[PDB]
């Protein structure tokens, strides 16, 4: 007589049939059909249905039932209550706005984280610890990479080019340090042909950024050779642009980085928080070019129409100015190469210094409460190595 | 005899007559009364009252009229309780402030965050996307937008104003730029003539703020066109307050923001922290006074009572400038343009430093998390598209 | 026979007699006597004691008499399980640190934060908008306090001094901020006299810190005034310490701002973090005096062992001034004053700056926490308005 | 038939024989054996095993056995879950990547955080406090270490090493600091002297770095003294290699700092957050890498391929001085010293500091949540005093 009894795991729901059938197509409005008798596991002396399942989850799914929105328990996790529903046949997209968020956390964070000796010439990159001849390596080319990168640094500093007035008074650097980068190539290179050489999926490593830095970090070196035969003043240009290319020594430390699980979290999440990065550069340039424009105007209150000498005591002659001094105010960096001498001037880059603030603070603790999700799954995943699943699904 | 038993979804709550009637009003009360085995679904075999509700909390709403302070689970959400309290009879308001809070963020959050031509011709802001010419005419605003106020910027520029010491040494600001600002006005008068002439709700579209600086965008262009016939020296005066106003320009990229979902957010949080932005404002206005004269104090330390050399070593001549030193030293920023020079002013220097991180370190972590929940909301509501209900309620 | 049944507000809770007595003196172990039958509520045919309180707590405070080890759940409140808790006789000072701080939380704040015409003229402090008269005296107070402080400011700008040659080449402030400064002292003094004549509570008024403060701001004037008479030069020394002195009018904004549940519950706040704030002290004092002794050291590697001329090139001639450039360094200030010039200070500096952000990130946000639960519990308080209990108490 | 009861705690558990069997090994797969009826506690009456637990996280272990996931409650703690599991026979390495974290963290932070007179002449830093003449001697400790430092400080200040000419052009540091630092030492070796010769466990004294510290404090005045009648150019080297070496008595306040909870705590944090300080590091050291060369490059943009000038109007001559300006960029420290100049280098700054605001940001949050864990723990550990266990294990 419109009432129904569901055994839940030793503990006994009561509701009404009409209750049950308010979600049609599910296991519960199938029960509340004259033949669940029949079609489900029924206790005639009882008068029940039994269910192996969890019923403090079981309450909240009939209370969907019953009100018409569906919660998400605070006390099991949303892979459980996923788990659940699924069962149920409850569909997880009804879950109210109160709950989606928290029941969704996880899988969120999961997405967001998700010849015969040919083969062992592949090896020289995939786990190079694991053989000791490829740890070898591994350490050559960061002894080789950290090199390289050593001597495009020195080569700018003034005490590797000294001047010389003999051929024209230009600037030379030294040839030793070219020397070494010369070995450091021949080096790199001979590891590069072989990785190009013995290379499955040769689309995939085409495609592969790192192998691509790789090579446009090999060229210049090889291009500088070849066209220091030309001599020509079109290829001294070609030359200094080839030197402008030879910046792409530095990208060979992502290479180095690339194992490691910081790195892997960091790209991660600047994927994940693609529309909070946008907000926060939206935020910037609009605070930006109001304060740029605020104090551009306060830095000439009482100042003549057209008088030159308005902008002769003031560091903002201009806006697009006022927009550096705004970005360095924001940001709490103050450099002071330029700051307000004036009152009015004062109180608006005071103004701009807590306006700044609050708008980094806006969506930096979103961006960074999602590194520290993926950040602490990814260091469970590897505290809870793979074994045994101990657990054995019926027949 | 004084024990009633109350079967709330299959499970049976034991408590006492006195007990119901401890909140008189409610439905438990009125069970509480000799006519409830009429009034209310009784059982006599049984000898209890039957109820489709959540037993859980069904036990703190007991557990309320037990003791007499109503508490809030937090194994459930907001709603959740309080549609269960309303079905109960029970007052939201009586939850302790031990749980208050956390029963009221979600519904504070929500609370936060809420010719047959002519409908086509008005239909050019809403969803420009949706229709293929709105949508170019979209494009081609936010393209005369960026163009006036890149105009607007290059018009402070000192290369764009070379002297002119014929008519007189002053300062002339570049013509083409000027017929630039001119198609931008066409073209946007253009529009905000339509918007005007087509324009249901009058009264609505007048108080609009964004067609308010609309209107008071495009004004200066026609005023300085006009007065340019009078060409007298007062005339002269109001075409310089001309361009002092044609700063509005800046303020049509709010248009263009509008529709951002980030923006929105901003301002709702903007709107329901006023409280904690006050707060902010008191502290560091407490702070700055206090710590400007402080350093005013410290940096003359056994000076003269009157000679007139003691601030000619220190840059706190007096305690207006002190404020401008208080606040850039509170903030972090530290231009350097003032900075103490004595121990005493050194001292005041660092515990101005401690102290304003401090105190914008109180509420500003209130304001970024009323920021996050906002955020979070929308954001949930996005990912929660509008769909079918898919229950169906009791007839 | 060792077997005893709980019935807990419906719910049945089946146990060992041991496992009561495991905890002796409380009401358990009491039930768990062979004349509990007749010192409780028992009943004789279903052979269970009857309970009307929250069993699922009950469950956790029976799994503490099972364990030994008493936790608190995560689905109900501190001051609900503390009820619980007071009903069964368990001791609170059983809770295991795991869920201590959890269980303690609200309590720990709401501790942090706890003539006929004779009482009408001491009620102008007590809620002066109240009655209209107090509300026009509170306007004129802060009137007359802010007026105060702008011409305290004013006095020290070099406007407001003219150096006067005739009488000796000495300062002398202008009069008519004296006579301005004399009418706030005239207005405020009747305020402070009618407080100190009409006073009950003499020891707690004259005890009352903004009481004291009043008194000590409106002596300086008085005392200068009579001291002019003397004219002697001890005089013009006593009234430069008078002047010194003066600086106490800023300090009448805290009787202002006394009314600010901000400014109480920072004050709350800075009273409980007393450990915090003592950390940080001690954090930053260490950290200073290592990186000044660093910088020191790293500036003069390589230099001679007495030669002079080896601190003419950095600006960190001793420790001492290193301790400033520290403190600036870390507190990410950067004023600029001094700065690392080589690549060992470099390399310090750095490291200074990274120390400095890390030591002070560590209890700044423990003592923004608690500023946040003491404004969170405050802002409840007011939302929660005094209304009826609506709740009666058994006889 | 295939039906089995468990009653946990007076709650009635029904579930499958195949059910309990999917778990082998465990206490629930042994009761699902024909002999459970004679292995365990059962009623042939009532058809059900009695288990003296908590059933509201029985159900969740049975929801393991069930589903084959093991999850954890969040309304029990991590440790009450444990004991649980422990008896029920499951392995807590089971346990869920949603739920590892929450279940782990009380057990982390505690694993983090963990003649007759000799013994008396031992109890010198033992207890200070506890005996009076032990806290006299902590106060004359306290006394003679902070003097030491002082006089430390002050002989690198340019007032006390005023320069003679008559021994040779040279500095020579006041001889009655020398005196002072050498009461200090009188008095600190005959400490140190006492604790080495009455020393229990000499090789743990030996390594304890405290006492090297010691050890290395006191050296340099003896050997200064003794060096001085060798009074050589070579003796004079070491000399001052022995003033370099004096550094180490700012050391000596970690002695006095080593009884402080939040240094203990700060260790221990350290400790544990190896990790994400390498992580740091290496996100510091990739921006800054990164942004010096892109500064360098951007500030020569448009300038010749050699031309020397190229350089003499930027502070950024090369990279690695674009390192110290990429670091104190990224810290928002802002010293000002090098700055960009350009429209390029300017962009290239900007993306800097928001860079490393982010960088920086990313795993500073996750230290400093540690600490928090970790000082809450120690202040609640000193929060709840030892005391008696109230609770008496059964026999
Ligand atoms: C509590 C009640 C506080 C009451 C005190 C406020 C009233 C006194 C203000 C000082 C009035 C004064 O005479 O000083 C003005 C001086 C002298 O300059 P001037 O007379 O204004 O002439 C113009 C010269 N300029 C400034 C353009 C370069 O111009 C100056 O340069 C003075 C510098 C200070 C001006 C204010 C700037 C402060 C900015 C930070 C404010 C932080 C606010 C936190 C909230
Ligand atoms: C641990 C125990 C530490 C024990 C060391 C403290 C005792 C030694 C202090 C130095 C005493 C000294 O002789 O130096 C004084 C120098 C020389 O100047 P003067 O002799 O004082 O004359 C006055 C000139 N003024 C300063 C007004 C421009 O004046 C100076 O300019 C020195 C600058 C340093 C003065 C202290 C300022 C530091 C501010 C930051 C402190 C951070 C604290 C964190 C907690
Ligand atoms: C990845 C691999 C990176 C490999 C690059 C490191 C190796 C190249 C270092 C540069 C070596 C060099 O020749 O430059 C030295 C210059 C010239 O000066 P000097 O030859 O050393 O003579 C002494 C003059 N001083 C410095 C005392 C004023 O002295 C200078 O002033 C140069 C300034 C830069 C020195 C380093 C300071 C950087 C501090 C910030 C580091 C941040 C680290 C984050 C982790
Ligand atoms: C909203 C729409 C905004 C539209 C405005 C952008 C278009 C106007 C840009 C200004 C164009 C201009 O004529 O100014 C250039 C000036 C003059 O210098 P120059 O003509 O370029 O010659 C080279 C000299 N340098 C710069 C190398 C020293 O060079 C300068 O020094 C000007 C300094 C400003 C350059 C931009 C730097 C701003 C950096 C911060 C940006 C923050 C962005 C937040 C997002
Ligand atoms: C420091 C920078 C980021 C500027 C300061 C940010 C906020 C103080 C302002 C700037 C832009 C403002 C937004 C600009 C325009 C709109 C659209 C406006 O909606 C409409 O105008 C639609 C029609 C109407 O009903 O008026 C709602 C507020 C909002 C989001 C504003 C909210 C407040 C914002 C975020
Ligand atoms: C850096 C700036 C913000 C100043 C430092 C802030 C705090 C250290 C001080 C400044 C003002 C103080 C408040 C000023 C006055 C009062 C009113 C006082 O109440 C009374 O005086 C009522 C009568 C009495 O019982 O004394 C309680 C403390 C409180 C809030 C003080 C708490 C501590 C505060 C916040
Ligand atoms: C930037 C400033 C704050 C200095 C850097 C802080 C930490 C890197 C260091 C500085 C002082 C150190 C503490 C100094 C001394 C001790 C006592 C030491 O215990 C003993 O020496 C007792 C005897 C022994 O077993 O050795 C345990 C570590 C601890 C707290 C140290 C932990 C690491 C600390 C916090
Ligand atoms: C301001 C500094 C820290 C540089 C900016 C940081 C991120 C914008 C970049 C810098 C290094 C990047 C990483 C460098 C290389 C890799 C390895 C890459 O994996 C491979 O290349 C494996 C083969 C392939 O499938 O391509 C995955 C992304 C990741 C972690 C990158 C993610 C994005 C990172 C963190
Ligand atoms: C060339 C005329 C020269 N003489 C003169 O008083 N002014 C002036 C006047 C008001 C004024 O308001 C201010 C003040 C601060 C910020 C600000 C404004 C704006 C222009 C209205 C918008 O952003 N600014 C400048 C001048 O610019
Ligand atoms: C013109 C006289 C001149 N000669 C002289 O010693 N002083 C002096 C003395 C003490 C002193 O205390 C200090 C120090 C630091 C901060 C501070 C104070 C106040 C005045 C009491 C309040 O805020 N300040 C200054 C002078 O101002
Ligand atoms: C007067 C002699 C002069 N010539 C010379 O090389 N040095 C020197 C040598 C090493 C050195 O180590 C450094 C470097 C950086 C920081 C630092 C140290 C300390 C002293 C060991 C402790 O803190 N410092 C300085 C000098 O001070
Ligand atoms: C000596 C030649 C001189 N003349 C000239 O235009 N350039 C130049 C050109 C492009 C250029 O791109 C930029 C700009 C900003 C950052 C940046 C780059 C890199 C080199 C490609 C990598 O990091 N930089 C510099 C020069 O360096
Ligand atoms: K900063
Ligand atoms: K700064
Ligand atoms: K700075
Ligand atoms: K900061
Ligand atoms: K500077
Ligand atoms: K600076
Ligand atoms: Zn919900
Ligand atoms: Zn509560
Ligand atoms: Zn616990
Ligand atoms: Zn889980």
């Amino acid at each position: 007589s419109e009432r129904i009894v569901i055994n839940v795991g030793g503990t006994r729901h009561q509701t009404h049939r009409s209750t049950l059938r308010t979600l049609p197509g599910t296991r519960l409005a199938w029960l509340a059909e004259p033949d669940a008798h029949s079609h489900f596991d029924y206790d005639p002396r009882a008068d029940e249905f039994f269910f192996d399942r969890h019923p403090g989850v079981f309450a909240h799914i009939l209370n969907y039932y019953r009100t018409g929105k569906l919660h998400c328990p605070a006390d099991v996790c949303g892979p459980l209550y996923e788990e659940e529903l699924a069962f149920w046949g409850i569909d997880e997209t009804d879950v109210e706005p109160c709950c989606w968020m928290t029941y969704r956390q996880h899988r969120d964070a999961e997405e967001a984280l998700d010849r015969r000796w040919q083969p062992r010439i592949w090896a020289l990159f995939e786990d190079p610890y694991s053989s000791r001849y490829a740890r070898y390596v591994a350490f050559a080319s960061l002894f080789f990479i950290l090199v390289s990168i050593t001597t495009f640094c020195l080569e700018t500093h003034e005490r590797f080019n000294p001047i010389v007035n003999k051929t024209y008074r230009e600037a030379e650097t030294e040839a030793f340090l070219t020397y070494i980068e010369g070995v450091c190539v021949v080096w790199f290179t001979f590891e590069f042909l072989m990785r190009v050489i013995f290379c499955p999926n040769k689309v995939e490593f085409i495609k592969n950024s790192l192998n691509i830095i790789d090579f446009v970090a090999i060229l210049p070196f090889y291009l500088e050779v070849g066209l220091s035969g030309l001599s020509s003043k079109a290829a001294k240009d070609v030359l200094g642009f080839l030197r402008v290319v030879r910046f792409v020594r530095i990208l060979r430390i992502f290479k180095l980085t690339r194992h490691f699980v910081g790195l892997r979290v960091l790209g991660h999440t600047l994927r994940a928080s693609t529309n909070e990065f946008l907000l926060l550069i939206i935020f910037l340039a609009l605070g930006v070019l109001i304060f740029a424009t605020m104090i551009y105007y306060a830095e000439r209150i009482g100042a003549q129409p057209n008088d030159p000498s308005a902008s002769e005591h003031t560091h903002f002659k201009n806006i697009p100015i006022g927009f550096w001094w705004a970005v360095v105010t924001m940001t709490t960096l103050g450099y002071g190469d330029m700051y307000p001498q004036t009152w009015s001037g004062m109180l608006v880059g005071a103004l701009c210094a807590l306006a700044g603030v609050l708008t980094i603070a806006m969506p930096v603790p979103v961006i960074v409460n999602n590194f520290g999700m993926y950040y602490s799954l990814a260091m469970a995943k590897q505290k809870l190595p793979k074994k045994k699943k101990k657990h054995i699904p019926r027949p």
